């Protein structure tokens, strides 16, 4: 058991049964914080590379390009060190010294853009750069890559089952590329045949996945759960999978993410308190009681020493 | 496999082979970085816990005290928090927000000393504390603690063993209370029957072990190695299971912690730098050219996010 590279050790992450949410310990955490850069993302960002190689998308020479300074952004880069690809990352200026300091420590081109264009800014010069060298450049694209939702379904999804002894009732899982609960959803629901509840969360204050399937209008907006709440549905999100939306506000998700780590002893981020929240809510309804619900805790605390979770 | 609380959840860490450092892949690293308060310390503090419930010094309502803000300080809170103790750790009042922070989010009670004391300071208190009620205190003493050396004898060294169907030759770790060379040393020596070259490690500022075992002069002193150095021998060190002892440089330690990101896209911490650094000098030797040595790294990049790493 000697991985060739980082990469390959992604996953194999633990369950552990809270104690002081849900009723009679039905809820169960997997701490998605014990992987290689230290997030969820990290499957993806193994999968996406091996998978571009695979394809021959991505040869020796070729370059990665995105535009996420987020979780992804750090898994591209881990991977992108571990196999010999330059990446380059672009990002408004304005950008936190903090994570500039981690991705320039992991050896990421950094490309800053004008502040004031913001996010569309990263993205069209990301768009540019790939114009600029097609042949040399490759953009994996987090949001419709089939090999995020895939490597779930080969990797998180069984690992719940085998861990659960195919127990698992539940899993609440938060959106942001919607690759989680997309994979963790067709790997239990059709490669194990259980018809399971599967929970997709998203912020209150940007309920698009919620209002689309009421058929409302959708009302994107601003939150402060960051991982989720991208403000639109995203391709790596199969709705036929999902069973039911749960939303939880800003405050709820840091409330739940200081119980977490205060009660719990579980370092967990912003989103895990979202994705908690939502899963106590269910874990204390009468119908939910005698079933066991898994919970998706995406990343850990120091990730968000800077903000509000502290 | 639900784990009933966190420190349960210790362990089981990765091997990963390095590409840049040693000779033909013969230097494996385990990253430690992979636990639940993302440091080493997770095993001796859930360990330390555990022992002194089944001795009967810890029970219901008493409650921890020490003196530390580094990785045994955040391990020793989770485990508090996940198994419901109470936990006081001192510091001097000068320590950076940031561990005070992320010390309150795990809900120690932080108890801030007089700057000018420091650790001098921190000490003293949690003794005075202590001793004000012994019957409601208990301090672990990581340096002295057997059960910090038995976790690693149980798990951290028997893990080496599985990954590396025994293959094994050489473990390379840094030494701050000595606990992690120790168990691993004891495990695989006298419970495997191995006879692999154990290396501690310790910074040339302050390479107190190398001093005592040459009948030197003992010259403690400054160095930015954080983890390791700590200018004594502790007891959880046994010398006798020591083969050979490797000193580094704080900047080498840096720079090597550097290219574990850079270019093996590993998130190790400074002591991990240093540990690869000395490993990778016994690797290039050619009486250690066929052999496995297999790194810890202690703890995980993030973490270092305002030190000298950045």
């Amino acid at each position: 058991a000697i991985y060739a590279d980082n990469s390959y050790s992604i996953g194999n992450t633990p369950l552990v049964r809270l104690k002081h949410f849900g009723h009679n310990g039905n809820v169960v955490v997997k701490i998605e914080g014990r992987n290689p850069s230290y997030s969820v993302k990290c499957r993806i960002g193994a999968n996406m590379v091996w998978q571009a190689e695979k394809d021959g998308t991505l040869t020796k020479g070729k370059e990665i390009v995105d535009a996420t300074s987020g979780n992804t952004g750090i898994a591209l880069a881990y991977v992108a060190a571990a196999r010999g690809y330059k990446l380059t990352l672009t990002m408004p200026e304005t950008m936190s010294l903090e994570r500039k300091r981690l991705l320039c420590g992991l050896g990421v081109n950094l490309v800053l853009t004008e502040g004031a264009k913001g996010m569309k800014g990263a993205i069209a010069k990301a768009e540019e750069i790939v114009a600029s060298d097609p042949s040399r450049y490759v953009m994996l694209k987090q949001f419709e890559n089939p090999a995020n939702p895939q490597i779930h379904r080969e990797t998180t999804g069984p690992e719940i089952w085998k861990d659960t002894d195919g127990k698992v009732d539940v899993v609440v899982a938060g959106v942001g590329t919607g690759g989680s609960i997309t994979g963790i959803s067709r790997a239990i629901k059709l490669d194990f045949g259980k018809q399971i509840t599967s929970v997709a969360v998203e912020p209150v204050e940007s309920p698009v996945i919620s209002q689309t399937l009421a058929g409302e209008e959708v009302k994107p907006g601003p939150h402060k759960i960051q991982g989720i709440g991208a403000g639109f549905i995203p391709k790596n999100l199969d709705l036929s999978i999902i069973d039911r939306v749960e939303t939880v506000d800003s405050d709820t998700a840091l409330a739940t993410a200081r119980r977490l780590m205060a009660e719990e002893g579980i370092l967990a981020g912003i989103s895990s308190g979202a994705a908690v929240a939502a899963a106590d809510r269910l874990a204390k309804l009468p119908e939910f009681a005698d079933k066991l619900i898994v919970v998706i805790l995406p990343s850990a605390s120091e990730r968000y020493l800077s903000t509000a979770l502290f």
